């Protein structure tokens, strides 16, 4: 299922664990931007999706502050589980970072990351 | 400043309590479409007149209904005499293969301490 | 009454715009904010025969952010729909993506919203 | 190297033409290309881009409305052409439909399409 330990296309890690509850909780690594080491994530999932073949709803939020970096700025991640042989999560992002009033029009990137299990 | 309620434009209503470690967690009531919501937000912002930034997800199940859907809110928070959390959206459905590529609303939404 | 006319953003933008018979959208849009100056050339497209169910016209335009002043290497997509009323308003939200090596194109792209009246703010 | 024809990744066609001044004009179509799934396409790009490496920037809408239907809706790609043996555009896009203002709030899909001088 969704717990485990997944890679998106530019080799960011995802080490996470989806709980009885719809909690996602764990840790990401980025390969790109203001990061280093790891950060902490929360999310949540759908814990009782559809039974007709469709993928399961998530997301999760990463704020880019830890003990070594902050980039004043965070990540959320919008998509879906998909199992089968070669299980996949699909999403797409919002990266905010914080800005002025002024500055506030261009304080939003978006983007689409594919994870799977194995490195890229 | 980012504990407390919140409301949007739509008469959505955000609680939430933003704790020391940089988390998020609490309760959204929606007009459209209680669930749980938990998110992250920078703990030690800039005092530069920078806002802070944040983010934040709903899976649409609770004990009543299972929409198959999530939501997640990234922006950020903006003090003074009135406050607001601005944010956009992306909400994804679970859908087959085929539907994917229609999955994904996007939208924005303007949080106020005052309905 | 209509899309054709002279529309303001909330942020001080000009879009001057002209809906033609056949869907085309033509004019030209004036930024105030990022690396722009002066007018650039706007074309886009809108639904020339809207729903009567009470519905807004859907629609969308394009800037490429090169003028005979200034290139910002850039281009912003608009999508949205016009809502006819009291006080007329074109909803859309935008994609501005820059030119980038592949390296750089994670965050080679900005999002946002923008509302439009024909009366400025 | 933008003038042409180009393929996304789930089957559908543009045949584009890039001009001289930075109009991009032509037809979407699906795989098939019946007329009932050809639409009018119009857009801009960067005729002079950077020379260091960079992608080019551009944008291009199509309304979803022909002869023969109407879907009341209308996409934007925003994205860069880069060139090469494996050219390639790598967009993101809007698709907003016509709604009462009550229901405005899920008006907009967004996705991502990649095109290809290949099928
Ligand atoms: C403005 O950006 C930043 O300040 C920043 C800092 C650190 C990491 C990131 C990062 C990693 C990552 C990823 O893996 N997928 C999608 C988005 C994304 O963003 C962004
Ligand atoms: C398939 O189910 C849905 O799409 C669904 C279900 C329940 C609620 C929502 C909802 C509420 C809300 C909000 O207040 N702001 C931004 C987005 C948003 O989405 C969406
Ligand atoms: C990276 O950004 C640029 O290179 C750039 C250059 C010139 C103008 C703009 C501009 C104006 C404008 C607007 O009015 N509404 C929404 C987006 C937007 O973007 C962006
Ligand atoms: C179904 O209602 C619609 O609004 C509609 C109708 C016909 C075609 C499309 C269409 C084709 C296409 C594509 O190739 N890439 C990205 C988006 C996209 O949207 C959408």
């Amino acid at each position: 299922g969704i717990t485990g330990t997944w890679y998106n296309q530019l080799g960011s890690t995802f080490i996470v664990t989806a709980g009885a509850d719809g909690a996602l909780t764990g840790t990401y690594e980025s390969a790109v931007g203001n990061a280093e080491s790891r950060y902490v994530l929360t999310g949540r999932y759908d814990s009782a999706p559809a039974t007709d073949g469709s993928g399961t709803a998530l997301g999760w939020t990463v704020a880019w502050k830890n003990n070594y970096r902050n980039a004043h700025s965070a990540t959320t991640w919008s998509g879906q589980y998909v199992g089968g042989a070669e299980a996949r999560i699909n999403t797409q992002w919002l990266l905010t970072s914080g800005t002025t009033e002024a500055n506030a029009w261009k304080s939003t990137l978006v983007g689409h990351d594919t994870f799977t299990k194995v490195k890229p």
